[PDB]
């Protein structure tokens, strides 16, 4: 009884007048389809910088979501943006994406940090969880994702527990062309929705929203869809080109 | 004979709709300082969500500068801005700040990737060099200015080091109301000159831009402007006020 969400990350990809063009070559399609019964939420994530731009080309539902924030109200951060001024233009952010995680340092514990801040500014986070391929060809997957849950899940109230969205994404997955199978990502899917349950309780577990990323697609979506615990998808270059419209209609 | 440049670094501070009544407030009165001989150019530098709402109320000359970007040119880096998006609404970018290198580890290896990407793109990089308390207390200024001009403005060509525009901001001045003085700005500043000189020659140092940063007002602008090697001011929280306004009338 979850609803499905397809959230599009577009990266590095698009400045302001190239994110317009996107969105004006696939807005008629995407909102034909998703008017369908049992469709996804649609969350379309553009470059900071081109949030004005497609947010222009949207109000002439899908909804806009940054690929990050910092997590203080306001202040000397420069380069930041803060969660008053995503809200401004977006219903959501994605929150410790692998690639944050790596090039740029982010811990569980700062991710926890803007959590909280989407949440108490009515932001939905899409917190990303992953294992690499080191760890997950020497059998610590399970580990690394406790570890990252109970990290950069922590804190949540009751009613927070319910509006947060966790990502699942193999890191060995992303970019490379080759997803997890279904059974892998289910497998793994559901070991992050125990560990939510063993801290924040069944019913809690019951309602949160697990997306799976890494090459979706729409050729293998409806793969993932068909899993019960796999509530959605993070899609990564495929969101880029008309085939994200393809994948809400598989989704 | 170098232009002066009046920088205003916002911060993470004013959001799409406060960014564009803040310049709403000030332009008609900014303009009007600017246009007098003699006068700095002027940029101003808004959150980077915030530059389209700001690019719409300058174009109903002031520049618009962004306060950090990434320096490939696209591609798998969730949260960054391409310096191709950066060039669709600014002139100017401002790299190396002190709180990115304290803050999210920016390296002088990372700002100089970013300068040259910069340079490459036709924007005007802002970058900032500096000690910290420690660094000053124990006497290593020179040896911490020397290192960062070395690592962050290498690989220049003679044009290049023309337009780059350099920004010292002792880090021990920077938010606590505590300028340096005008004696101790122009001593370092002297010293930026001369490393600059060691590597690309006298020509080339003798048209880079170097400003002073940390708790600039209009109060004390004039202080640092006196000295000819100070060729302007990165501006902090001062460019959050109308008191910007009259740093620029005072410079």
């Amino acid at each position: 009884g979850r609803t499905a969400i397809i959230a599009g990350n577009w990266k590095m990809n698009y400045g302001p007048r190239e994110a317009a063009k996107f969105v004006q070559e696939i807005q008629p399609a995407l909102s034909e389809a998703l008017q369908a019964p049992g469709s996804p939420l649609c969350i379309l994530c553009p470059p900071a910088i081109s949030l004005a731009a497609v947010r222009a080309v949207l109000d002439i539902q899908i909804e806009l979501g940054a690929q990050n924030m910092y997590f203080e109200e306001k202040g000397a951060f420069t380069g930041e943006i803060s969660p008053n001024m995503v809200h401004e233009l977006c219903t959501t952010v994605i929150l410790g994406h692998s690639e944050r995680r790596t090039y740029f340092g982010e811990t569980d514990e700062l991710v926890n940090k803007k959590t909280l801040a989407a949440l108490r500014h009515e932001l939905r986070p899409i917190v990303c969880i992953g294992e690499n391929e080191q760890q997950h060809e020497s059998g610590e997957t399970a580990h690394i994702i406790t570890t990252q849950v109970r990290a950069s899940l922590a804190n949540l109230t009751s009613e927070q527990a319910r509006e947060i969205v966790i990502a699942y994404e193999p890191i060995w997955a992303i970019g490379t062309g080759k997803a997890a199978t279904g059974e892998i990502a289910n497998n793994v899917i559901r070991q992050i929705r125990q560990e939510y349950q063993a801290i924040y309780g069944a019913e809690a577990a019951s309602v949160v929203r697990i997306l799976y990323g890494g090459s979706v697609t729409s050729d293998n979506i409806a793969e993932f869809m068909a899993y019960p615990d796999i509530d959605g998808a993070l899609v990564g270059g495929a969101s880029l080109k008309p085939d994200f419209i393809n994948i809400v209609r598989n989704s």
